[PDB]
């Protein structure tokens, strides 16, 4: 089984060194008004050594895994990048948002880590890059 463990480290060469390898929650936050929502605190770590924090709430995971389940998935009409994708930890209509939230912790953990081993054309999507990548208002906070 050498030829394959030379080959997966000879696909890991070709990655960019922007691309994330992990990405671990470190907290939660919870904004306040009218109605509140709570947002995800995630560490990333890149190929290249790169470490920092990134901020998101659970309807922006669920609008991404819809277009990874529309590009990648059964329904895809597109069979050649078809693959197994990690399922999305579900809605829930009505509940305690902060015990929600906390539920969710360990949950999108294994989401996450599911994705990014992934195969090349699925970590490379642009969509799966942006998600990971700082936003402006990401990196202008102090950690
Ligand atoms: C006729 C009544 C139908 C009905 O109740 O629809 C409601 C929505 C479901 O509501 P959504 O807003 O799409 O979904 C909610 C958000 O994803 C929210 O994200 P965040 O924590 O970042 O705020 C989650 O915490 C909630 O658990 C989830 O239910 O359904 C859809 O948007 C599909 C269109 C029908």
């Amino acid at each position: 089984a050498v030829a394959q463990q030379l080959r997966a480290e000879s696909d890991f060469e070709q990655l960019p060194d922007d691309v994330a390898i992990s990405a671990n929650i470190a907290d939660i936050e919870e904004k306040r008004g009218f109605t509140s929502h709570f947002v995800f605190v995630i560490e990333v770590k890149t190929k290249g050594g790169s470490k920092y924090l990134i901020y998101r709430r659970y309807r922006q995971f669920h609008a991404l895994q819809s277009k990874l389940e529309e590009r990648f998935g059964p329904d895809s009409k597109s069979s050649a990048l078809a693959c197994t994708l990690p399922t999305l930890p579900a809605k829930v209509y009505v509940g305690v948002k902060q015990e929600i939230a906390e539920m969710r912790i360990p949950a999108l953990n294994a989401y996450m880590k599911s994705l990014l081993s992934l195969p090349v054309w699925v970590l490379m999507d642009e969509d799966v890059r942006i998600f990971f990548y700082q936003s402006p208002y990401d990196s202008e906070q102090v950690p």
